[PDB]
């Protein structure tokens, strides 16, 4: 209907439920121009996307057809870790079905990918990522419901030889990051709009690449986070996602004509080779270069919606019971990486917590680089970055952390059971920075 604009099919609950067998599978696809062999969900690059409404339930088998192990990781979902499992091992040709019953709460955009250590990295880069959106009551205002929807998968791909392309010894240090910058699988979309009011929901499913967001001549108006909604819009003039991270904005099309949705130059502190350099700065790599996500065109003669006055309030949560330190360290040279002193140990427990009771977490990254710091099965509340005030309220699962930021999150403990925390450059949890809570 009208204009095409590539994004992953949608398959939905029916009737309070979504029962859906997906297979990992190697799958060759087009491509930015040409054919690569991916691994892929469903036989697509991005997976599918899952629809689903608070209180359905979910039963996704899961046909591991890959020459590897994997398995699932329900990123964001406040499920049990015994289904949501980063321990679990699918041998090749055998399945595995995750059933679960979506909270009666939550709302937003979440995600699915691999989450067995020691090859995230690799099969992530390769493909194998799909989006899981949560249905919302707020969804019926007008304000949101007259909204012109869309996903926005971010993803950056390398090809060599017509394949994924391979992990070098500098990929394990920095994260990968690929020359393809592309939205829901396609180079430089081009986004015809029919409404004034877009909604998009942004995904950064890279292995580490960050996108700091920029709509030419636009604000951008943030009405959810990785977890759920805001209390109210918040204009912001750019929006930095980090890998794993997620938002909702609202953009409002003042003018007709055909406008630049960009990733900015951003520094990550990631390292470049040799150790001289010119005379200036040697081996930083410094800012990304820009890079053009889509076009945007406008409809003709465009008035946008009355922004929503309102959105979620958010939970008061209860006092803390216990302050936790957690250290990130880094040996660049070695690509290994510290949580507190040590690397990952799935025999090791390193956190043990109580159900029903809220911690303070404080996080600091005493390294160099940029390190997005992901939750499993709790979603927190940031605070405080840097001793300064968190600009919003809403439930998050990955909080980015600059060299020598500590970041102060209220961790509610949810369900029992061990799970993981990780950093969400995914090369980084490959290589050490990884550790286990379990929660009684
Ligand atoms: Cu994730
Ligand atoms: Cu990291």
């Amino acid at each position: 209907g009208g204009p095409s604009f590539p994004e992953p099919k949608v398959v939905r609950s029916q009737g309070g439920l979504l029962s859906l067998k997906l297979s990992a599978t190697p799958t060759p696809l087009a491509i930015a121009g040409q054919r690569a062999t991916l691994l892929t969900y469903g036989g697509s690059f991005p997976g599918p996307t899952l629809r689903v409404r608070p209180r359905d339930t979910v039963r996704l088998t899961l046909e591991n057809r890959l020459p590897e192990p994997t398995n699932l990781h329900w990123h964001g979902l406040p499920i049990s870790p015994k289904v949501d499992d980063p321990f679990l091992e699918i041998p090749p040709g055998e399945s595995w079905t995750y059933e679960f019953t979506v909270p009666k709460e939550l709302a937003g955009t979440f995600w699915y990918h691999p989450h067995l250590h020691g090859r995230v990295a690799p099969q992530l880069f390769a493909g194998l990522l799909g989006a899981l959106v949560v249905e919302s009551s707020l969804d019926a205002i007008p304000e949101l419901r007259e909204a012109e929807e869309h996903l926005l998968v971010l993803k950056d791909l390398a090809l060599q030889g017509g394949r994924p392309a391979p992990h070098t010894p500098m990929d394990w240090m920095n994260g990968k990051e690929g020359d393809l910058v592309l939205v829901n699988g396609a180079l430089r979309p081009t986004l015809v709009a029919q409404k004034a009011t877009l909604r998009l929901r942004l995904l950064n499913a890279s292995n580490a690449r960050y996108y700091r967001l920029a709509l030419q001549d636009h604000p951008l108006y943030l009405i959810a986070a990785d977890g759920g909604f805001l209390e109210e819009p918040l204009e912001v003039s750019e929006l930095l996602l980090a890998p794993g991270e997620r938002a909702e904005v609202l953009v409002r099309l003042r003018k007709e004509g055909r406008f630049l949705l960009q990733a900015l130059p951003y520094d990550r502190g990631a390292m470049g080779m040799m150790d001289m350099g010119g005379m200036a700065h040697a081996m930083p790599q410094g800012p990304s270069r820009p890079e053009t996500l889509l076009y945007l065109i406008a409809p003709k003669n465009p008035k946008p919606l009355p922004l929503p006055k309102a959105l979620s309030p958010f939970p008061t949560l209860p006092a803390p019971v216990v302050t936790r330190r957690l250290v990130l360290t880094e040996d660049m040279m070695a690509a290994r990486f510290f949580i507190n002193g040590q690397v990952f140990d799935h025999r090791r427990v390193d956190l043990k917590g109580q159900a029903q009771t809220v911690e303070v977490w404080e996080v600091e990254n005493q390294g160099d680089m940029d390190h997005p710091f992901h939750l499993h099965v709790h979603p927190f509340q940031v605070l405080s970055v840097g001793g300064r005030p968190f600009p919003y309220r809403a439930w998050k699962d990955v909080v980015n952390l600059k060299a020598g930021e500590v970041a102060r999150l209220l961790v509610p403990l949810r369900e029992k059971g061990r799970t993981v925390f990780h950093c969400h450059i995914v090369e980084h949890e490959d290589r050490g920075m990884m550790g286990v809570l379990e929660v009684g």
